[PDB]
């Protein structure tokens, strides 16, 4: 069995930066270390970083006078950052910067008191995030999260609209979201394309590389990730079967029976070690040495603040 | 005499990675490199390169088979890129990847020969590398720097249109042409504000900050520099006197003579020991320790290729 891999795949940018925060607080301050929701949705980076001293909770409420907080990669929104600013406590905000990107756009329009739509999951911590950044009441944010939202939506006043994205969206299916939005709101206006970050665009451009020579897809990234599940998703959609898994544990023996070429890519929030670990399953398993596919290279690097190095 | 240092100054992402493959295949390689144009606009930077063994050339024509050739940080035209590629030469592309990023909006404009407004300054390599992204002849590619230009140009399509601008335009006067555009052509496409980088705009919004208490801005960066000629003037206009300076040398001691306060910046790209060296200069003038301001943080690093590692 031929192992193939991704390219790029793993790690982006705003996630080695966030993990980096956690991690540089720890060794600052010490434990504990508060971080508002998982700092990134990777079940390893999250259970590695609490046996380290880092508490994770959803509330601001949950977090003790004077205590060290930390803001996921993924963004809070202006009531929790206020929320955490009203209260005795030290504050680092690991944000991607490209999400913050989005967050200013927000900001801007409902200082306009212009409407603004954005395309995105509802529940995930990035789109409470960035409508969290919309408050004024003469204005209007909206949700959606497909053509047929858009198809139903109203607005006060469509000549004034704008809108954005959340970062880790298919970049097929926003595009019919943004066609549909076109449609329905000609003066409508927006970003070039999407909101999407550069990593999803090219994990998932990656992915549809690995798809067409792999039988089976297997991508290393935990439930609730949203662009690894997109990963699985894509690949799936090209008729290959694809996994989502965490780890090498995850493996069905089923999954790669008599299968003569199986491909692995993760998310932007997997750790190589995962990678690596499953490789190591699959060989168990059959396969040959891995064989990295020829991609984007990605240069993008995001500092941690001065303030933690 | 006051010393204040405008923040962020010096070094963007781009610089700091064109520099590095630049020195980076002289440690490999060893001498001679070739690259094509002033790697970055600077004077220093560019004699330094030269002293260590890089040839700087006009066209591709001049450097011999077999050689290793560098594009400039500022980009290419499409058919510079053919001509290097049909040729038997190693290449390293040290094009800003912001650049690049407006490249790819020219090109798929070209594609779909719809046509294009470039906003910038007629002559500079960027503006030439991007406006020959364009080649389909069934559509047009315009170069406009003012909003006259934009009331005189005549296009095919005014239905089909897009803009896009050079990185290092002054933010308030590309406003200026954007809204004329806009005025014009209400179809007419692009990002949500322009295309001018971070470090573009970090960097004048620092200065505006500095111009506020300094009385004269010395303003460390050459004569070929657009984004560093941008920061003189925008001090100039805001009634201080600026002076572009190359280093410490150039200082007049009637510049600052009976000066409360002097401010100091440098363009993007323009190393920080030439500001450390004009610091030095006004404090045997009179100067005090250095103050740098309080500034937007900037945390984003594009890394050199794995082969110039
Ligand atoms: C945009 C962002 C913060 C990505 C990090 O990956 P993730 O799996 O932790 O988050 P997401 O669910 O948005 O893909
Ligand atoms: C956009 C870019 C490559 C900036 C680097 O600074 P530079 O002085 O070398 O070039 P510019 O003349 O565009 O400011
Ligand atoms: S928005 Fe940021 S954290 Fe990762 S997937 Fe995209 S870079
Ligand atoms: S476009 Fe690139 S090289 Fe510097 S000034 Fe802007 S980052």
């Amino acid at each position: 069995m031929q192992i193939l891999l991704a390219n790029p795949r793993g790690f982006c940018a705003g996630v080695d930066r966030a993990i980096s925060i956690v991690e540089n607080a720890l060794a600052i301050y010490g434990a504990p270390i508060y971080v508002r929701h998982e700092v990134v949705h990777n079940r390893y980076v999250v259970d590695s970083l609490r046996e380290r001293g880092a508490i994770f909770i959803e509330q601001i409420s949950e977090v003790p006078d004077g205590a060290i907080l930390i803001f996921s990669a993924h963004g809070v929104s202006q009531a929790v950052r206020n929320e955490a600013k009203s209260r005795d406590l030290t504050v680092f905000d690991a944000t991607c910067p490209l999400v913050t990107k989005v967050h200013m756009e927000v900001a801007r329009a409902s200082r306009r008191g212009e409407e603004s739509i954005l395309i995105g999951h509802a529940g995930h911590p990035e789109v409470e995030g960035t409508m969290g950044q919309y408050s004024n009441p003469e204005g209007g944010m909206y949700l959606v999260e497909s053509p047929d939202d858009v198809w139903k939506l109203t607005v006060k006043n469509e000549e004034k609209l704008s809108f954005m994205t959340q970062t880790t969206l298919s970049v097929d299916d926003t595009s019919d979201v943004i066609d549909a939005l076109r449609k329905r709101f000609p003066k409508i206006v927006g970003p070039r394309k999407d909101d999407i970050c550069y990593a999803t665009t090219n994990r998932q451009e990656a992915v549809r590389a690995l798809a067409e020579q792999a039988e089976v897809v297997l991508v290393v990234g935990s439930k609730n990730s949203s662009n690894s599940n997109r990963l699985a998703e894509l690949a799936q959609r090209m008729g290959k079967r694809a996994f989502l898994i965490d780890d090498a544990k995850d493996i069905q023996e089923e999954w790669v029976k008599e299968v003569k070429c199986v491909g692995v890519t993760a998310g932007a929030s997997a750790p190589d070690i995962l990678v690596q670990n499953v490789v190591a399953r699959l060989q168990q398993l059959g396969g040959g040495e891995a064989i990295p596919l020829e991609g984007r290279e990605e240069n993008i690097v995001f500092e941690v603040p001065k303030e933690l190095r």
